[PDB]
């Protein structure tokens, strides 16, 4: 059941600590908000994960693999959507190409032909990627992500950008998707908490490189909890299954 | 007077195409307004017509008393009128220019190149760095500054020469919740300071309209669906007709929430 264990890791530069006794598990079928300020070791923790960057201290275990392995093998479980990945792609390439491109047979574009119906692509499936939308070049991105038949999609802030009905519309792919693969993990990296849907039940507060809190969305996220976080007073409501937060 | 932009049913085409459509709008001295739509709205348009970037089409536009062509228009002499922060405007600046220079370099626009820069116009910078809150950085490269710092620096630059409007495009785009809250907590702020300054935040967030914003326009393919009162306009009803989607919106806490269906 266990994909990701981090044991109290450490990550240092220079000299300089960026991340401290960081203890984070992720287990099949787990949906998790990463959440922090600009500059909270967010994307150092995810080079961690996708193994781009090593832990200094502490043990790191990748869908059973620890360094001392290699780091290919780990990004094979891994779908990451980031920002430095959308621009790899070129304004000429058709959609469909571009998301057989995760994985060439009839089974393989017929695998790209399904998770284009699951993200709301197909319609422009034959289309150049030039031609879509930040919202729908961000679906294409995850219909690709999901292509090498990952154990974790990770999304790093994939609704930056985009407005109220672009973001809604990433937000309930990723809750089919997670109806279609029950047993699929996700991260979801953010800066608003308005992003977080009902699908996304866990959460792990980061702030200065540690972890603050982590346990269930509906108990951490409070006024009390956040304006502690924060050291700002600030509310917190959950009002029709979302969550909205004031500062005071 | 205290009427500053007075648009009737301007348009706006292009290559035969029509870009902006009816667009009646009035700022008043004091009005701080909302211009609200998705991305593709046609929200820079307008605010390329407002800055006598592009004119308009059709319609009649006047811009702080002046209307194209008559005597005393210039597209140079509507921009002193307004302090403008933008995207676009931000990284035209060097990571090796101090935050002072920066904001003093705001007066160019109304007082020209060749008037020397005394204690007066200093003080002017100064205190424009204080209300944005980035006194203490002052001397610093504003290469060292953060996003937020550097939004907060450019309004300070926008309010050099005392603008009659502040026109803010998108200001919040890519700040983390801490950053995003400073940058509006500073516009609440200049409100008080300056009740009689004109303002309008351009946003596709209903989350980072204030109190103080009173009034809004809803801008979908290039026409205005709605305007007047946010209070009136900013309710689960009208946000549903406008999207054409189920929402619910609440005010709580002086501020908008907004939840898809």
């Amino acid at each position: 059941h266990m994909l990701i264990q981090l044991d109290q890791i450490g990550r240092m530069k220079q000299g300089k600590t960026i991340l401290k006794k960081i203890s984070w598990q992720i287990a099949k079928g787990d949906k998790w908000i990463l959440y922090g300020l600009n500059g909270a070791g967010k994307t150092t923790l995810l080079n961690i994960l996708n193994a781009y960057e090593p832990a200094t201290s502490g043990t790191v275990n990748l869908f059973g693999k620890m360094p001392g392995y290699s780091a290919e093998t780990v990004r094979q479980h891994i779908g990451f959507v980031s920002h430095s990945l959308l621009e790899k792609f070129q304004e000429g390439e058709r959609v469909i190409d571009v998301v057989i491109s995760g994985a060439i047979d009839d089974e393989i574009r017929n695998e790209a032909h399904q998770l284009l119906k699951l993200v709301g692509m197909s319609a422009k499936a034959q289309q150049y990627i030039g031609y879509l939308s930040t919202g729908e070049k961000q679906r294409v991105m995850i219909a690709r992500a999901l292509m090498g038949q990952p154990q974790v999609l990770i999304l790093d802030e994939p609704a930056a950008g985009l407005d109220f009905i672009a973001r809604e519309s990433l937000l309930s792919i990723l809750d089919s998707l997670s109806d279609s693969y029950p047993t699929l993990a996700m991260i979801y990296v953010t800066h608003f908490i308005e992003e977080i849907t009902a699908n996304f039940s866990k959460i792990l507060l980061l702030k200065d490189g540690q972890s603050i809190q982590q346990g269930a969305v509906e108990d951490i996220l409070t006024s009390e909890n956040m304006s502690r976080f924060f050291q700002k007073n600030v509310a917190v409501q959950r009002w029709n299954n979302r969550f909205s937060m004031a500062m005071l």
